[PDB]
């Protein structure tokens, strides 16, 4: 029982969407790609419709499209973006070439929310950790967490997403030198610090400067962590730099809530085996007033075996088409 579509141009781009979506207006200045705001006549709420660009232009684009659809269909959590609809005007695989995604209309990102109160930071970071506990439990690593990938509405309700299109300021040092899930926790540490102080914690100009700033705070690796670098070039570099002491975070986040400081000490550790996880962090005393261990769920298992597959462009397209058809809309 297929719906009725209607076509229209919008800023040198064609849009064929269910009549159920109306009053489409472009949002961003193309920053988010081809995205419009909309009114959903089924529900009566604003939505965001994104039309992918050249989704099957190449083998790599076909796989990235399939990956994005598969991940979005899996996410069912209050602090993670979710898929409200996915559709295509095509009536059969032979004419399938465009893919539309429908999500909630997000309010503003965390860059667009002056420092916050300590209570505001607790709530926002709490919600990020809660969604991270959920994606991490599915063996899903975000990898690109940063204020522009956090959406927050007027109730300060937060959702994690990934718009795609600097990342380096938030990036774990191990995956910037190539020597697990807690790369995301490092980024939370950087975000949390910024909310507290009002300043980018590690505003590095490139990768070597980014590492220089990081070690000035957390200190040069010790032999405990040195014993775990396999990359021989990485070891030589770190041992050649000037030995800089670990700073005491209380002298750097002066005046901040000492629970917040203690949590920063547990997130912004160089050794990834010692970094706090999302689930452990939810139990930190700093979130004492939001922590609810009975309402911090994990995710269903996520089959990502496809990621190790080499398929042709038309096969990835077919699989994307499967996921479009099999899609069941939520409540
Ligand atoms: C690293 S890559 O391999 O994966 N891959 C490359 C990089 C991007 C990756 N994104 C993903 O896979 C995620 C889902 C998977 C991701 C996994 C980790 C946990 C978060 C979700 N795609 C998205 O997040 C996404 C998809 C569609 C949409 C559509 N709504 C909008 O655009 C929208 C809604 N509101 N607004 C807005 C906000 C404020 C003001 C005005 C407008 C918009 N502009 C938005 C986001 C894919």
């Amino acid at each position: 029982e297929r719906p009725t579509f209607y076509r229209q141009e919008l800023n040198k781009t064609i849009w064929e969407v269910p009549e159920r979506y109306q009053n489409l207006s472009p949002v961003g200045s193309g920053a988010y790609g081809s995205v419009c705001a909309a009114f959903d006549t089924k529900t009566g709420h604003r939505v965001a419709v994104k039309k992918l660009s050249r989704p099957f232009q190449s083998i790599i684009h076909a796989k990235r499209t399939y990956r994005e659809l598969r991940l979005l269909k899996h996410m069912k959590h209050e602090n993670v973006i979710g898929l409200l609809d996915v559709f295509t005007p095509a009536r059969s695989l032979e004419e399938f070439n465009d893919v539309y995604l429908v999500t909630h209309l997000m309010g503003a990102d965390l860059n667009n929310i002056q420092k916050l109160t300590d209570d505001h930071v607790q709530f926002l970071i709490y919600q990020i950790l809660r969604g991270l506990k959920y994606i991490h439990s599915a063996d899903i690593i975000h990898r690109d967490l940063k204020p522009s990938n956090l959406a927050v509405n007027e109730d300060c309700e937060l959702k994690i997403l990934d718009f795609g299109l600097a990342t380096r300021w938030y990036r774990a040092p191990e995956i910037m030198l190539n020597w697990n899930q807690t790369v995301d926790i490092w980024s939370v540490g950087c975000i949390m610090a910024e909310l507290l102080t009002g300043r980018t914690l590690f505003p590095g100009t490139d990768h070597i400067d980014q590492l220089k700033l990081i070690l000035r705070l957390v200190g040069t690796p010790g032999a405990e962590l040195l014993k775990k670098i396999s990359s021989e070039s990485a070891r030589n570099y770190i041992q050649s730099l000037a030995q800089m002491p670990k700073m005491n975070f209380a002298n750097v986040f002066i005046g901040a809530n000492p629970l917040a400081v203690d949590l920063l000490e547990k997130m912004l550790v160089l050794d990834s085996d010692k970094r706090i996880t999302a689930a452990q962090a939810l139990a930190h005393a700093y979130f004492a007033q939001y922590h609810d261990p009975d309402d911090e769920p994990v995710a269903d298992p996520y089959d990502q075996s496809f990621e190790s597959r080499d398929l042709l462009i038309d096969e990835w397209k077919s699989l994307t088409y499967d996921e479009v058809i099999s899609f069941v809309p939520p409540p």
